[PDB]
């Protein structure tokens, strides 16, 4: 197996949609690599269109949890939760390849039922929305207000543009 | 046509689910009847599980928009928007046959999309929930708080109970 | 129209499954005939497997609502709601043909959602059950305690037995 | 026929999704009324959730093409293209019932294919977005820049609010 | 593989929904690990949207039937039966990552059939509701009346909130 | 394993449609080889119809990222993103067997939603279109204008014609 | 209309599968004929494969209910419930075209549910089976056991054979 | 494999629906456990909603057929055939966890075809029901008619209830 | 009939997709008027997206076949064949309401089968593209090669621009 | 593995439909065998109905690209691409079993979209058609024209016929 | 593996339908055995209803192609291409178990398309029909007229009769 060999050089790949499975896998690889040696850096390469929000959150909070610095490298693209994760890389170790595409946006979902239930679910999504915009601003240096204004609709940008935005530190040019 | 025959007797039947199509039917018939005679009463027999809200309201607004007093008679059942319309009949002229069942509740719905749009949908549903609770309270004699408490979940009652509640005036039994 | 011709002689056919649609038709015919002649009896022929409770109930209440006697004649079969309605015919005018089978039972139904919502529904169907049993025990002369056990499960019987149980008065022949 | 009957008193109903089909009908009806009497006002009652843009525009153009005034009345709900039509009625003859709701927003669409085709579709939808926004602004007394900001997402209003916003002239209550 | 590598570290994973399939795996490990050593703690990391009540009850009973302490760690999300489980972790060893979400609610379900059948399922689902609300109160300190009021409809909360609420002990940071 | 054995001799097979899953593998594979020997050349045999744009880009960026020279050999066909990657091989090491088909075109996409969202998707696809026509112009030694003009519609070629164009360096006789 | 015109001559046509709607129709016609003239014989043309038992039964009871003689004519075929209804025509007037087919058998059915429910459906179907076999014996000349032994499985006969069996009287050849 | 590991400890898990596939497996293991050592107990963990009957009985006959004692432990739940197997564990070694649910009932099923085929299937369903009741009375200490009245409908009990009833021996709390 | 009345005033409506069904009706009506009054004008109101090419040419040839001028008035839109037909109106009598959108383009179609069959299909689609590109050219004064370029991809126009372009003559604003 | 042990003798099998997936396997085995011994011959057994043109071309090129002589053996049948590949075997080493059947034809395909697009694809398929005729003509020594005539429609042959035609060298008797 | 165990005994099993896939397997096994020992016989056990002709034919040619004799044993059944294959075993070594059934018939197929295309397919199939009957003829010793006349339709046989026909040499009873 190839991936298992890359896991030996402390490289974990995050490709495609993000969900409990994928997250569960990506989380297990982080806990694993840490116990393996809680002082070396881990390379999290990202090429995802996004995914379920609480999933992306588990991968994230696990990134802060473990001792090793989790560096993030964007190849191909990192949209939705994919861009959020890329920004959560250890400060200074968030990279991207020249032709990658970064896109951030607000969450989306669905509500079904009585007025009392739609409202509950609605406030819950706005909450996740504020939580991720909050983290997205803190990670980039942009203000809360600025993030809200830009994630209102799909905000696509090049790696280079992503750098001047605060999302990544260096474009491996 | 049997329904055409009865309409010549000022009888309008609202049976089954409510929607624009059914609503247009009921509205055209209420208008028509007025054009034939603005003085006489109109008989609106109801047997509905409710249906689309904006559609129910079109009917409701039409009842008050025409000169004739619209008598509402419940038969079989008057649930949700169906019960709403029942309670809108002309004061003192809201009846129900002895074994009908009346039910009131809060509106149902669905939101899909960005956090921003789900909330707009949500606020709209609540807006209508508050609209109907206030009309319901005014038609029965109950207070908003009371209406809101009972319509939180399905409130099923008997014609007799419906009269005690204030949704109808007499039980033609 | 072959069906209209019959109605001209106060004959109404309840054939098939009973729902708000069929229900409305029968009521429109029942109300119509009372406008034509509020004294002459009506012939409600019944060949139906049964149907939606409130729909049948709207038919039962209309039968007692108008002034003329609504005589019921079972042909083919009369089960569930149908058997119920058959037994509601005007005292002494509840008929059936020789090979017609009659079957009474307890109401069927379904509930999906939260426990709160499930309990509300369960309670409603139970109220309808009791209501059915009581009106059935009063149409046959049987005791509520008798109807209760007898309808716990499908209870099929021929015209004769039904004459002796109390559901119908006579077997035309 | 209840509908063709009301058309005699010059009433035209537009309820449900608006498409070339429904449009053709609404169109024919206006051209027919135009003939019957180029002077007498026409009453276009609206209860529609919207529909295909061009189909909608064909009605509006016809409203203006013909000689008689097309008064618009909203019952139940006038949303999207439906809200557009309500706003285009003869100045001073745009009414709404008290409990109807008005919802305006920007156009929806879809593009599939090559970059070149999508770009073309995209410009065509945007050209349309600006067209209606302009007319809507002109009919409401709002500024182009304002209708643009307010229709960025679904804007739900109450008859009373829609009257204050400039979309309708009077709320028959 | 990776999960089995973590299992030897006494780290069990509950990701995705809960049903017998998953339940049996969890129970398999909670027994296995108590076979390796009934002394050393066990780490059950939870990231589940919920699942079947009896399935979760299985994992629950097994959790405190074995001898070692089963510590619960909510990562990402712990709603419905997922939250119930999280709170069931060993007193003092219930954690959550900074950005995880918790949600408690009343059971969901459905029933079809005769009134009798529906009534049995309704009371059954009511017991589980009472049962869980009870265990939930003990585990948090909260009274039964409170858990009952809160779980009526979906009760979402943040990690800090869950701690103040008594569902978790410490929040890692 | 036949594929693991060819990878031993530093041969990587890119067969079929391109997507994140497929691209992820190719990426994981290049990384493996770059690690095993940063000095030696890697041979990438392509027989693809094209695929997900960013997915192809992830691959294009990795080839230039790693230290080894990535030679590209087209067998069967390299169409769309496939021909793109082909032309991106190490200058002087871009090959093709005598009967391969090469086709270059412009990106294909789709969009649904508000005009604002379509416009966003539209601009994003044009941005990507501009990027690839420009990289293709660089890789072929032609004016961006000419490539734009050619790729407007699917442009097929014979391995020989591809060499004339500048996409490959030699046709292995 | 063609069928309407043949009705004028007292010709009722029973074709294809017999269910509650068709039965209803045949029934309407028989009562309508007797209306016009309660003496003039009726011709019931049968070309049916059979159908639902209760539906057939209603036709059979109705034939005998009304005063008029209902002469049955089998053309093409008369199978199952359809052969049963042939043998029930006015004795001496049960015909058959030369090349028609006749087929008699035991009822078909289905049951799903609890053992208790299945048993009730078993006795019920066995009841209908004996009743049918009973009448068949009555109608032909054959003894209860013959009929039973014979209808155990599909039993096809020619017009002539059906006469020798005692199912029809003459064979209009 | 984890289950294999639990097997070495002589622990067999029966979870989910029961059928030929699952029964064939449980018997394979059951027999195997005997080959190793036919003296030590066997721990049959049960978390099942039930399943096919003949499959359940095959497991049951194997439990008594093998030389060792097959103890039963209920976790999560054991309803229908699931509760049956639980009550067939070695006398005295029938356990249950504290919050487990135990439910017993009468067999379910279906039948299609000729009346005589239905009678045949019905009798087999009844004879199975009888075999079931007897065994499920002999194990519990209840009487035939007692177990018969109680299993007429779903009969849900708690761990403690099942013991008081005789289904289990001790609730491992 | 409302459409029939409009016909008596020499008004024909081509609404929606064009196909053989629709085409036959328009041809039917034109020939009707043809005979009705060979000298008076015919107004062809168009609001179509396009359709079957030959079906359109059908209508068109009929337009120039008959003696009376066929005026064309675009309302809503006239795309693809709809635009072709629009322009094919009698010289000087080609209108459109102000907010209508006109669109021209090259043909669409498909081919399955052998290389030889595909080429045949291909030449034929090219022949039609040529045929129409010239008719369109003639009707608007545009050079054939200019048209072929403008319609290479969907070319959307406003009423005014369509006048400028030569597709229509006037705009009734 | 049977095929694997077989591959150990330079024996490769091409069974079923040819496509990229199947083609990549074959291509990998050819590259594998060559690397394993560019001297010994390789035995490619073909029993295929054909498939994707480029998939076959992919294989064909690799056959001549590697050093070893690739001998082709036809068992069962070789049609379309199968035939083609069979003929591409090392001269003097193209065999076939006595009863296998060889069948050659012209490529099949499909095109959708605009005339412009249809034409591009038609020319592309005619390009492949000509290329393959050349190769067949050359592989067999027949004239470009003879191959043209003979592949117009499906041309079935016996191994012996295929031999005398030039497609194979000898038939294993 | 169980089958690889029997392969060590030159035992090949042919179960179910025959197609390229299944046949490749048999062929592979046949070749492997010939390699292992070109001397020792082979045992092909058949229990197949037949399948693709060319697939079957590919197995037939391989049996004769290898050195050892391939004895054929019919177990269960051998119909169509199955019987054919059984009849193709080395003379004197064609067996069948006592209760096996053998069935021989003519080719089955289907053609679609142009008259020209269907004519070809029809001719090719007749060709195989003649081909197999001929083979069948000399494998059984029967004349062609007789094989041709006997397989015109499905011809069923017992092992005893099949031996008497010339399809097998002995019945291992």
């Amino acid at each position: 197996d190839i991936y298992s060999r890359l896991l030996k050089d402390r490289i974990v790949l995050l490709s495609g949609e993000i969900n409990d499975s994928v997250a569960s896998s990506i989380v297990a690889q982080l806990l694993f690599l840490e116990a393996e040696d809680p002082e070396k850096d881990i390379g999290l390469y990202i090429n995802s269109p996004g995914g379920v929000i609480t999933s992306g959150l588990s991968i994230y909070d696990t990134m802060n949890f473990i001792r090793p610095d989790v560096s993030t490298i964007c190849i191909g693209q990192a949209a939705a939760m994919g861009a959020f994760l890329l920004s959560c890389g250890a400060k200074g170790k968030r990279f991207s390849l020249p032709h990658s595409r970064i896109m951030i946006h607000q969450p989306l979902g669905g509500a079904q039922g009585q007025a009392s239930d739609i409202e509950i679910i609605s406030n819950e999504i706005l909450r996740l929305k504020g939580l991720m915009n909050s983290i997205l601003a803190q990670n980039s240096g942009q203000s809360l207000e600025q993030i809200a204004k830009d994630t209102d609709r799909d905000f696509y940008m090049s790696a280079k543009e992503a750098k001047e935005y605060g999302l990544i530190d260096k474009v491996l040019q």
